[PDB]
């Protein structure tokens, strides 16, 4: 089989979420995940004379810790029918070569599994910024519910006597509505990312086109970030010291599409909420022998015998995406 | 004849769609077309328990994977009295050798028949995708059919009821109108390409032009491709967020010069498509007694005798452009 | 370890289906089965003009493709442990060498697989000339259905109208319902295959006792198929034109007898009806590390460690019984 050291991937595709509010990454050397162990927030100073030593901080954290993280594994077969996409500009004298071929199809697998991995964090970080609730399910998984401590109003919906579609599309200002729910946010709101269908009502306001600045350039950063995501993240403009994005990403199930967004809802939050990228350990009695028990992926590559009689490439970790506060962001269910 | 060696071309001249959403190619090693060895699409990463067990991935290809490629062969002549044509800096003293005569006759020929071929693959994968219908025909060739999978709700015609012409030019805001129909997209649109008849009347309304970017263009390196084939391509900036795109393509009927599209007929998509390239072997001795028959191409020449004592260059090819999904694209019948 | 060389089967138990429809057998190298790549039928060959050039000859047509195989792998054992099925006229003397038993052992072991991948596909091409849909489901192999394309009228049903219980054996001839029911036959009829339970009450007419013909020997090679299975063939004689045979068939469920031919059921077909026999690839990277892709069989035997410490016997396949065209036959439900 192939040597581990071979994982030439370098590509980062994070899907707007884990590239946006989780960008520090804690894996575990233990097996289960103990929350207690980040490393958490500072006081003051302690204020003290120059002639006594003082007391020494320490740091904890939390009160719950026994989670336990998703081990989700993809694996997949090399068998040499893949009729490989022909590179540009590639010669047809190596495609004789068997083992080039092979190698090149493992190298298009990992891509392959790669991209089936991010989508699983993905919603995982969606679903802790819709509600702060987190089930995770499936067959042979043991379902497990995570609780990561969200209030109620967070998660408000407008569904009173007056809402944002049955009301006048060209006088009402939505200003002071995204104010009064932006209020509650426990910090400054910088990200009111859009649903399109739910944009599609937004925009309906005339109101926000007068002053909609649109200009070309976000804030000369966030284009930086979103650019290489252009088929599912979408930048429209400035509502003055904010910005507006529009996600349209879909994780495919076994045979279909499905958005990621509930259709008629919206967040409320701020680009430098800290998220955290706890990973758990690998249990392959290899990774053991060499030492990667801590770690985010795991790739290998193996020959079996006998009853599935081929060989395969491996992967698998545990993702548990954590945000420090859930209540730093806000869910309206538009209506 | 000359061998196969002279095939020192190295040109990239598809005009604009081949670039722009069949940027992958498929080649075959069978007759036929087999969607089953094409890898599809990725799916989900299916949470499961710790290494006590594990399944493995496998990808189909629907239900129909069975096609017809459309091969096909231009014929040329080497007849040593046809007028060269007067390229600049070429002198006609090393022009008057017959040796120069031939290898140049030969060539220009050589391009010209990629020239008329690549319209052909152009002519295909806009029928495929301009309302998801495909077909194939050809005298001394089987009649043959393909159906892309369009969805009937990707194909709206503007001549039912509200149309774009009996409106107001100053008033009427066709936002509206893109919006409405680029929310059935399957995916963020971001490449809106007009046609020369049909952009006049979107355009026509004064509340677009106040809104569109013109400033020198600030989308993507798209300008690189735009300004190399800039004869047929036309660009004019943003519509605040998205391309606008105007194709003026043509292509050589028996005698007559057509337009690639239909007058007043719009295509609405994504920058980045999943678009097939496949390709059916080369049905030849001497291909496959090198082992050749995957490719795109095929050149070949000889000296016939006997009834034609004369030489002859022939091309060889089997196109079927293919697209994933033909429901990331909407067609707009306007009138 | 045994190697590939063990392959000393030399039996031939092709069940009255395999003899008398499904004659010709073709295994693919692709995964999935393609009716469109049948070498089909050769008509009258044409009076060429002396000194011309010719026509080649071109047997393709009818796609009718795109079904999947049923593939099957049964297991078995190896341990030392069993008394030999004694072998009649055979050496016991080298009896005491353990290595020749291990040789012998693995021999019967392959017996009775084989047995049952006969089995396996009986029951197949009985499916499949019955009713023409067929559907193959089991664990671990996912519900499979394949439709052979029978028109409603090759299923008539004696229940419809009139049935022949209540009918007079000593007044009623069945010989108008029988040319009634292969008119629609798409070829002559001339096998009656019977259910011997309900075939004793087609007797019961008295004009088919004596109408019935007893000349000892058949058309032409009837008995050929007769003479092999002794046990659950028979051949009644001759009704003018048409050979009455009536099979008693039966097949090991997990430990139990079932009959193969419901109870009340007729079938009317042609000596030559052409029906496939056509087999999937083998899934084992040891066939494509010896290219064996395409085979009918696949011999495999090896050493499993850790919790199976034993050594295992392996026959994978995955017949896909087919008829060329599903209409030559009819299937009268009796009643």
């Amino acid at each position: 089989a192939q040597l581990l050291a071979a994982n030439e991937q370098k590509f980062k595709f994070d899907p707007l979420f884990l590239r946006l509010f989780f960008r520090e990454s804690y894996p575990f050397t233990t097996e289960k995940v103990y929350l207690s162990q980040i490393p958490g927030l500072v006081n003051m100073a302690l204020y003290v004379s120059p002639i006594v030593s003082g007391e020494v901080i320490r740091s904890r954290g939390g009160s719950t810790s026994e989670f336990t993280p998703g081990y989700v594994k993809p694996k997949h077969e090399v068998n040499p029918q893949m009729t490989l996409r022909r590179l540009p500009d590639e010669d047809p004298q190596n495609l004789a070569d068997p083992a080039y071929r092979r190698r090149r199809i493992i190298m298009q697998n990992m891509r392959d599994e790669e991209l089936a991995i991010a989508q699983v964090e993905e919603m995982q970080a969606v679903s802790a910024v819709l509600k702060g609730k987190y089930t995770m399910t499936g067959e042979a998984f043991d379902p497990v519910e995570v609780d990561m401590g969200r209030s109620e109003e967070n998660n408000i919906t407008q569904s009173g006597g007056t809402e944002w579609s049955k009301r006048d599309k060209s006088t009402y200002d939505p200003t002071d509505d995204i104010e009064a729910y932006a209020l509650n946010a426990s910090g400054v709101v910088n990200i009111i990312v859009f649903d399109p269908k739910g944009w599609a009502l937004f925009r309906s306001f005339k109101a926000v086109k007068e002053k909609l600045d649109t200009r070309r350039g976000s804030n000369s950063e966030l284009e930086t970030a979103v650019k290489d995501l252009g088929k599912a993240v979408s930048y429209k403009g400035m509502y003055g010291d904010v910005a507006i994005v529009v996600y349209s990403g879909q994780y495919v199930e076994n045979g279909v599409k499905k958005n990621f967004l509930p259709d008629n809802t919206m967040v409320l939050g701020n680009t430098q909420a800290r998220g955290l990228r706890t990973y758990g350990c690998i249990q392959d009695a290899d990774a053991q022998r060499e030492g990667i028990n801590a770690s985010a992926r795991y790739p290998k590559n193996w020959v079996t015998t006998g009853d599935p009689a081929r060989e395969f490439t491996m992967i698998q970790s545990a993702p548990l995406m954590l945000l420090a506060d859930p209540d730093e962001f806000v869910s309206v269910q538009l209506a």
